[PDB]
């Protein structure tokens, strides 16, 4: 389902789409030059610059499960580090 509405989103649209909030993507031209498409593309995507909130912005996802993520990859390694100190004598907190 999440794959089904990347396609309701980035392929059903007329005329501006508007994949990411600062990006707006217009349907071909009049002119139907498509040297002057390719160029017209290569300027939106020059135009543009990438946030610093990209994973959760262009991603339709929000913030809390990007805090979520980081917190779950400082879990992971908070416990590896803990289980590699008790099993070579470093750690007076779990002593008894």
């Amino acid at each position: 389902e999440v794959v089904a509405k990347l396609c309701a989103h980035v392929f059903c649209g007329s005329d501006n789409l508007q994949i990411v909030p600062g990006v707006r993507i217009p349907q071909p031209l009049l002119q139907q030059s498509e040297e002057e498409e390719r160029a017209r593309l290569t300027a939106i995507l020059s135009n543009t610059i990438e946030p610093a909130d990209s994973l959760s912005s262009w991603l339709q996802l929000p913030r809390e499960s990007i805090l979520d993520y980081e917190r779950l990859q400082a879990k992971e390694v908070a416990s590896s580090t803990e289980q590699l100190l008790q099993e070579m004598g470093s750690g007076s907190g779990s002593h008894h």
